[PDB]
């Protein structure tokens, strides 16, 4: 549906409402601890400088017992409140109508045939170089959905991206040595033996050991001699 | 001893330096989310304006059911995490040399005692006006007098956190409670009159005070006797 998405858009707008709330409450927790803690510094600065003379008056002695007693307890209290009840609540309920991996799939799957439908390169929608923009992780994440169709066309050019993402100098959560890992298989299930042998060699170039990629290059030069 | 009061001394000031960490760490997490809000505010707001068009190029619908799926999960997991088991540690263990109630209470006294060993106002013991104690500390060892059948100190106590509450200090500790504590510890030492005075002024701020009332009626009865 479009009322769907605009019922989602609407959620999730509500939502960065309450996250924004909760960064209200965080910073106001923060910042009387804050507060409190110059306090303590100024008080413990002047202690530590003459411990004598300082626990000589004992009105220096009573303000540190009621402040190790007391003081400090209400401190602990204070570090340990939690301020996120509300916002997460929110969370926990509008969680309901979100949609799960199924539908997560199904939209991957929709951007897949809608790439070649209207027949574009993938830096072409990555990038948003037509009249929003997708991480490394993101294009990752698609060839995975590919490849598990077994649709190897598809994992190379995303995998293929995504490789290209982290050239860039794009910081991420996800590794090369998967994104070859994936790309070598992908591209030698396509037929073209030539390129999976270099690319498992650029894997191998990064991680000697790989103990599939080894296997694979055996393999490999095994059936381009066979 | 001294030297174990030295000790204490840098623990504390040891705790202010695990706190202070507690916050960078606290206000680094925090950094993040606002970071990762921001980024979200943009894609709302952009999709309100049209959500058909919005919705119409897929990326968009793709990466909007990304982030309802797992990424707003990921949110909520920074969101819930916990920076303080450093210093809460830090505190747990600490806290086996610190001193208990009784040792508070007996630093009241104490003080109690020194004000009187050197003959010393109250006003100038708190505003260390010599060569500072909040309202609720005064009020403390107000009561701790008090507790003690000390009416001297209960007095004198119990006035300096009204006198510091008047000057206009913001404090925990309301003024009928100190009055109520005052004009009875007044009474009990004998100047009536002080304790009839006060009594009224505490129901000049509260009106319907059900002890007060009756020490008012108490009071003139026996002054008139």
């Amino acid at each position: 549906s479009i009322g769907q998405m605009t019922d989602l858009i609407h959620t999730e707008k509500d939502l960065v409402t309450s996250l924004k709330d909760y960064i209200k409450a965080e910073e106001d927790k923060l910042e009387q601890i804050k507060k409190w803690a110059e306090k303590l510094d100024r008080l413990t600065s002047t202690a530590t400088k003459d411990p004598e003379g300082f626990v000589g008056h004992p009105v220096n002695a009573f303000k540190l017992m009621k402040r190790l007693n007391t003081e400090w307890s209400e401190l602990e209290n204070l570090v340990l409140k939690d301020m996120s009840d509300g916002f997460i609540s929110n969370l926990t309920i509008q969680r309901q109508y979100f949609p799960n991996d199924e539908d997560q799939v199904g939209a991957a799957k929709a951007l897949l045939r809608l790439q070649d439908t209207y027949n574009l390169d993938t830096d072409t929608i990555s990038k948003g170089n037509l009249p929003s923009f997708l991480t490394a992780e993101d294009c990752f994440e698609l060839g995975k959905v590919a490849y598990t169709e077994a649709d190897y066309y598809h994992t190379e050019l995303w995998m293929e991206q995504a490789l290209r993402q982290l050239d860039e100098g794009e910081i991420s959560t996800i590794d090369k040595v998967s994104v070859l890992d994936y790309l070598s298989y992908a591209v030698y299930q396509q037929g073209d033996l030539d390129k999976a042998l270099l690319l498992t060699k650029k894997l191998l170039e990064l991680d000697p050991e790989h103990q599939r990629a080894n296997g694979n290059l055996k393999y490999f030069e095994y059936i381009m001699a066979k």
